[PDB]
């Protein structure tokens, strides 16, 4: 369409339908509960991933956001996404090293603040206050990193791919509190087109190449 | 009021209400607690349904949506309902069979899928995406249905109650989208007033008439 | 600002923040999964009324609802934070009588009609309904009341702090449908800086106040 933006949105559509679809026919068959689990949560984030990027592609997913002075154009299903992929994503992490209930309830809801809160942020109005809901966002998900190095007698299999996971999460995630401050959404230094296409590049990796890194891993059989 | 689906909506209002009544008096005194778990997610489904008939009956639960040149009155208050309605129904299924959680993660999250679909669907004002929409959710609804067929030693009550069941819900579950496509949410073949009726039969007896095999079936005992 | 009720919105702001960063201090060592739990819980429930306290306090959990012939400022925002909390309180109690998960999906299930009816009330342009939608929140309120007190051997120790903190709910609890029906969401008896003033004090009471409580007794400790 118009936006030139869209055909970040058709490739992330793509990518993220047929990373759903290879997920779906590699988990065909098995049995054992626990590699189960990793299966559902994994083929889940990017079915969910796919819908809102097609909500986004379609212009469903969009609205105006008038602040600075203009119409901004915020793309709000980036954040029904993530609400429900980001502590999913955090469920594979704590199922692989058998975390505390408490320890996961943490995650969770810290995890609903930081999405909550920088959906807030992309709708105010009061340009100044964006940044504010930025920052308390962003101190959620220092707290997620935190536990996430300080919180956590695995088997060897569980640790090193624990590990390797641990370390995608913390480059991959926190690099979106900067693709926020410096596109469309925040500062505005970056245009839109290129806020849509660092977003498809990082949901891609975090989701779809995330996954491949576990699913591959022999850490998901009990 | 003016509308003529009005009496459907107030039926169904009355309907669930008494179901809910009902449920509620006849798990009275139960201790079970497997059996407590089938009343409590059994009597929590009329009453949300009570609450959103209603909101439809009042007007609240109802949006109009431009499209195909004209303003549609969308019931948004069905996909509420069915939000939670839904998932809460498979669990009763998930529980009578004992199921692994990544079977129930992944049965939830196709839900999930299949109602807020059909609710972008329902919303969206560009007349030929809306099937783009209802045909995502059809799949996650075949999708569910398939798990329910061919993804599950249980003892021979529980057999016999979730295969009943199980039937009902393959039957009913798969009129929904058929109505849909029909009613004015999608081709406009039948007429609003006689949409709204077809979904309160429906609605009545995917959580009322169920509900009421379930409850009657020494399947929920341990 | 203008409005003056944000001298409430700001000192409930102000202690919300410092609750959470205490409970926060407070947990930090804990490694006994069972007090992890009531540390999480009940860190979370500030830390997310914190948020809803700010979004009000700038203006984001606001909006207008017509009726009785004007334009009601609705603080939305209420419902979000207490659609969260009022869960994890009763999860707290929950957890501590170790209670049957269908006594728990009963108590969840009906908080979330108590909270959701009570936002369809406040958004509701007919003001006589309003009231139907009180009406029918306060009944899932005595029934959450009621299974808290007829519906659970604990160690002594659980069973003390467990009546203490059942007797605070009550009497907070009880307290929001009357604070409600005479502010300005209700009968418009008292000014809406009264109501947020009232409001204020309970929620932080009921946040704060009750985690002060829970988090001193040793019955968080397995
Ligand atoms: C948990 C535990 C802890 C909770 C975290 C605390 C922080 C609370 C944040 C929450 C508040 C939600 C924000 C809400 C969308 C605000 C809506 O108002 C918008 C701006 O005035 C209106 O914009 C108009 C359009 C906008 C579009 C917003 C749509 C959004 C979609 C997300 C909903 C999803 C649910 C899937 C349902 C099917
Ligand atoms: C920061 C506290 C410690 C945390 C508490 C919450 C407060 C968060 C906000 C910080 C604060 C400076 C925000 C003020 C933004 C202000 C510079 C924008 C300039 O105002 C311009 C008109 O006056 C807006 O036009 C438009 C001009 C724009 C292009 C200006 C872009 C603003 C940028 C904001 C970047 C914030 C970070 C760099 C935060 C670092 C941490
Ligand atoms: C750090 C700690 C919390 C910081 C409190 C803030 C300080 C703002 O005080 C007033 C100075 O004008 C702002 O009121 C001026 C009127 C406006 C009110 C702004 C107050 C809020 C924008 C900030 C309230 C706390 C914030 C917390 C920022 C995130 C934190 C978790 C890192
Ligand atoms: C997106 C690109 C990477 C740009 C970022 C530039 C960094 C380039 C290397 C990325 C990093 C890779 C880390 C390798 C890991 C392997 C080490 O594992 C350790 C052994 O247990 C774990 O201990 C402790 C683990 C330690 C590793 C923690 C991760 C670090 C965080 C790196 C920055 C983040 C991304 C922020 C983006 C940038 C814009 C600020
Ligand atoms: C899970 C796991 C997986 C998630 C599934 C992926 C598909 C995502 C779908 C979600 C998105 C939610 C749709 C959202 C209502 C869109 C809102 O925008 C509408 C159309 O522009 C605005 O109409 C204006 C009015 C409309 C009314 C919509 C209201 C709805 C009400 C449902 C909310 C409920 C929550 C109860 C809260 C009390
Ligand atoms: C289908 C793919 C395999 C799945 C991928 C997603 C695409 C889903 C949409 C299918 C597609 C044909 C939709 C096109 C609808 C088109 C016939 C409507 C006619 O256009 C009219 C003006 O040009 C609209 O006015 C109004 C006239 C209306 C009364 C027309 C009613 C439309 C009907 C659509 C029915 C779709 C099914 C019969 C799908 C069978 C599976
Ligand atoms: C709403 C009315 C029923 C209209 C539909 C017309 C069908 C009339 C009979 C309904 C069906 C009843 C099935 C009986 C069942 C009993 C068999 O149990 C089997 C023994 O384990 C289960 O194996 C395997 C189980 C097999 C049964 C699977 C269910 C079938 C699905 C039937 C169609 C669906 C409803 C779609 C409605 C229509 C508009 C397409
Ligand atoms: C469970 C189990 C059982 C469910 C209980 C049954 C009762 C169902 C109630 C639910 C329905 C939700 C109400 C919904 C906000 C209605 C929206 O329409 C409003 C009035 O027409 C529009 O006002 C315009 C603005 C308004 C603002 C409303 C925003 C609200 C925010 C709450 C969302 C939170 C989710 C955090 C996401 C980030
Ligand atoms: C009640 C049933 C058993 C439960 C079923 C659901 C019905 C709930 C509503 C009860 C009903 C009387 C509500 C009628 C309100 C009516 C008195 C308001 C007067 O109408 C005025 C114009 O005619 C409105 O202007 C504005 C004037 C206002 C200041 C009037 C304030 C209204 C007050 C309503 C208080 C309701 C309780 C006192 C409920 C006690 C239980
Ligand atoms: C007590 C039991 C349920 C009470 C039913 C109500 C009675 C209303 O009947 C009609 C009298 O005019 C209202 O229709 C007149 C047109 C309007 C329709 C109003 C009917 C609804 C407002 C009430 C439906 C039941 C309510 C339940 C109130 C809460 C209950 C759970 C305590
Ligand atoms: C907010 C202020 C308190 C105003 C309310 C006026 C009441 C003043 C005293 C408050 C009450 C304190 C109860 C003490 C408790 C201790 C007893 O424990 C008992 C021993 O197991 C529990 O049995 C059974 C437990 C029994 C206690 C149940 C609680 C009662 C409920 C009190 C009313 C509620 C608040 C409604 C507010 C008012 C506006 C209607
Ligand atoms: C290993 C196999 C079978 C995977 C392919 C399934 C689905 C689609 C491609 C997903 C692959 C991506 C790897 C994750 C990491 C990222 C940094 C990818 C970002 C995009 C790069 C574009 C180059 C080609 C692609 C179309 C993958
Ligand atoms: C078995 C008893 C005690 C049940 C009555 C409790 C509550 C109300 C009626 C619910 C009954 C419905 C059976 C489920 C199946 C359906 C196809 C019903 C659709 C509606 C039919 C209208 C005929 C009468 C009714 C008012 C039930
Ligand atoms: C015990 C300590 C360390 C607590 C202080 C941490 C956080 C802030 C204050 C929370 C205290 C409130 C007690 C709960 C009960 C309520 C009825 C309080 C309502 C407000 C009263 C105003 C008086 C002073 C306050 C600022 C606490
Ligand atoms: C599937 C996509 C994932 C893993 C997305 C992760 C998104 C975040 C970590 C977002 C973080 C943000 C902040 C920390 C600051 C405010 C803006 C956000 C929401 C982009
Ligand atoms: C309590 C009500 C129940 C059991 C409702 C079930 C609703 C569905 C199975 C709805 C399905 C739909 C589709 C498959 C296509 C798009 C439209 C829907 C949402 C009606
Ligand atoms: C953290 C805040 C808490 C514990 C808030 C509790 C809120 C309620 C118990 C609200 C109850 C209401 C009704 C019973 C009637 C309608 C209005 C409400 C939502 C205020």
């Amino acid at each position: 369409t118009g936006r030139p933006e869209w055909i970040w949105l058709a490739l992330g559509t793509a990518l993220m339908g047929l990373g759903t679809l290879y997920f779906l026919v590699k988990g065909m068959g098995v049995s054992d509960p626990d590699a189960k689990k990793f299966y559902a949560i994994t083929t889940l984030v990017p079915a969910i991933a796919f819908t809102m990027y097609l909500s986004m592609l379609l212009g469903y997913g969009l609205t105006m956001v008038p602040f600075g002075g203009e119409q901004n154009p915020i793309y709000w299903a980036r954040y029904a996404d993530w609400l429900f992929t980001t502590p999913l994503l955090l469920l594979d992490l704590a199922l692989l090293v058998d975390a505390d209930q408490g320890t996961i309830l943490a995650l969770v809801g810290a995890d609903g603040i930081m999405i909550g809160t920088g959906l807030v942020g992309a709708l105010t109005k009061v340009y100044s206050y964006r940044f504010v809901w930025w920052a308390i966002s962003t101190a959620a998900m220092l707290y997620i990193l935190y536990v996430l190095f300080f919180g956590f007698s695995m088997r060897p299999e569980v640790a090193s791919t624990f590990k390797v996971l641990r370390n995608v999460t913390v480059v991959l995630w926190s690099a979106y509190p900067v693709v926020w401050l410096i596109g469309s959404e925040g500062a505005g230094i970056v245009p839109l087109n290129i806020e849509t296409l660092l977003f498809m590049v990082l949901d891609v990796s975090a989701k779809v190449g995330f996954g491949l890194i576990l699913l591959r891993s022999r850490a998901i059989f009990g």
